[PDB]
Formats: C-alpha cells, sequence, structure tokens
C-alpha cells in the first residue's frame, strides 16, 4: 500500500465525465473537474486538462497522468500551507498518506481549517484525533471513506485498506 493505491480505492477509476458524491462533474481517479452544474464547462476543463479535444472520454493513461498530477498538486499544497505542512513534518509516512488523502479531497483550504485536529495529530494523540476528525461534515457526508482514513491516522497502519 502507498498513496497512490490509497486514493485509486477511494476514488476508484472512471473513464468518462460523472458526478462525484457532491454532485461536481469529475473523471479519472477523483479528478475533480468545476464545481460549475454546465457539463460543457466541465468538458472544457477536460480540455484543458488532458490538452486535447476530448469527447468527455478518456484513456486509463491519461486519467493515471491527472492523478499523478493531483498527488503532486495535494503534496503541494500542505507543504506550501503554514498550517498543514508542520502536521505533515510531524508524521510517519503512513499518516502522511493519510493528510494526503484529505487534502485530494478537500482542498488544502478545507483541512487547513480542522484546526482542533491539526493540533491533536501533531501532538499524537491519536484516538482522540481521530473522534475529533469525525465530527465534520467530512465525516457525515462521506463516512466509509472518512472512517478508513481516520483509521488510518488512529493505527498508523493500513489496516483499513487492506
Ligand atoms: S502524463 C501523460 N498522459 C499520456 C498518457 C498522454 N502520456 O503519454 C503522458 C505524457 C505520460
Ligand atoms: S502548491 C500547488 N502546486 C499547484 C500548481 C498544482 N497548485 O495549484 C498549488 C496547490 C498552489
Ligand atoms: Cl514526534
Ligand atoms: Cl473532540
Ligand atoms: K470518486
Amino acid at each position: 500500500m502507498n498513496i497512490f493505491e490509497m486514493l485509486r480505492i477511494d476514488e476508484g477509476l472512471r473513464l468518462k465525465i460523472y458526478k462525484d458524491t457532491e454532485g461536481y462533474y469529475t473523471i479519472g481517479i477523483g479528478h475533480l473537474l468545476t464545481k460549475s452544474p454546465s457539463l460543457n464547462a466541465a468538458k472544457s476543463e477536460l480540455d484543458k486538462a488532458i490538452g486535447r479535444n476530448t469527447n468527455g472520454v478518456i484513456t486509463k493513461d491519461e486519467a493515471e497522468c491527472l492523478f499523478n498530477q493531483d498527488v503532486d498538486a495535494a503534496v503541494c499544497g500542505i507543504l506550501r500551507n503554514a498550517k498543514l505542512k508542520p502536521v505533515y513534518d510531524s508524521l510517519d509516512a503512513v499518516r502522511r498518506a493519510a493528510l494526503i488523502n484529505m487534502v485530494f479531497q478537500m482542498g488544502e483550504t478545507g483541512v487547513a481549517g480542522f484546526t482542533n485536529s491539526l493540533r491533536m495529530l501533531q501532538q499524537k494523540r491519536w484516538d482522540e484525533a481521530a473522534v475529533n476528525l469525525a465530527k465534520s461534515r467530512w465525516y457525515n457526508q462521506t463516512p466509509n471513506r472518512a472512517k478508513r482514513v481516520i483509521t488510518t491516522f488512529r493505527t498508523g497502519t493500513w489496516d483499513a485498506y487492506k
């Protein structure tokens, strides 16, 4: 297991534009295209991301391309954020993956907003952090995925993905 395999499990793989759990146009391995309700807007975002006139459909290799860029972007977002970087630096590799996962799903700004959870993570108070993380719109809206990510923070293992 690693961050790529973890997010591949959580996000799935679909080669045609679809709507994610929030109702937003997405493709590939959880690549958010736009929050706009316009399918044409989503298709334009797709063409720009891939660099060709698509039909709203991409190849698996293209999905993996976007995925690698997106994982990189999540790590970058963490490292450039004054709230997230110290926590990331403080974590072991498995828990780092959990934090990357959250940023991939909700974005840098959203995760940086979890101030009290972040503090508990930096304090290595894992059970307490797990309880606090579940008290969230995030957990309520995607409870199975959030449970896997939270278990990863709680235990420092990949047990939730094996
Ligand atoms: S990244 C990227 N996407 C495709 C599949 C077009 N590629 O060949 C690259 C350059 C690896
Ligand atoms: S950090 C970072 N790298 C890219 C260019 C992918 N970004 O958009 C961020 C999130 C600002
Ligand atoms: Cl430490
Ligand atoms: Cl709490
Ligand atoms: K998805």
